[PDB]
């Protein structure tokens, strides 16, 4: 079993849009925005919903970038990632109780302040080709197996 979560990467030509996350899990690390999937909702929906719960920024499309999975040791459920990418928003991006927004130059991204999978996967990110990833985790900071390949349908 796992539960659906979604993460939204603002990619514009020269700069990364990413928020420091400053409560709950992942809490001190830069990343994408995203929270769990909810009942009732598309994965699509979701993505949008907390894209503008974390940064008030609204999107016209959302493009299927890629799928992670991650296992923590010792937890049950799964963590299903649907990874998503836009390079149109809507309005400025603004700090909220979860997350505080700033701009990246693509050669400056904050990787040793991310979570370890990112320095994995973000190189097929910035070259828009789609990925599966797999990572097991111990703790939040060690990478035990991992598993990444480029995919044709996300
Ligand atoms: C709600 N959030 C959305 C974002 N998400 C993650 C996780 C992640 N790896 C960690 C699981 C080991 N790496 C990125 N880039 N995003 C975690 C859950």
């Amino acid at each position: 079993a796992s539960r659906l979560y979604t993460l939204v990467l603002v990619l514009q030509p020269q700069r990364v849009l990413l928020g420091m996350k400053k409560r709950g899990f992942g809490a001190g690390r830069w990343n994408g925005f995203g929270g769990k999937v909810q009942e009732g909702e598309t994965i699509e929906d979701g993505a949008r919903r907390e894209l503008q719960e974390e940064s008030g920024l609204t999107v016209d499309a959302l493009h299927k970038v890629g799928q992670i999975v991650f296992e923590f040791v010792g937890e049950p459920e799964l963590m299903d990632v649907h990874v998503f990418c836009t390079d149109s928003i809507q309005g400025t991006p603004v700090e909220s109780d979860e997350m505080r927004p700033c701009w990246f130059q693509l050669d400056q991204i904050p990787f040793k302040d991310m979570w370890p999978d990112d320095s994995y996967w973000f190189p097929l990110l910035l070259q828009k080709k789609k990925f599966h990833g797999y990572f097991k985790f111990q703790g939040q900071d060690t990478i035990l197996d991992y598993t990444l390949r480029e995919v044709d349908t996300v």
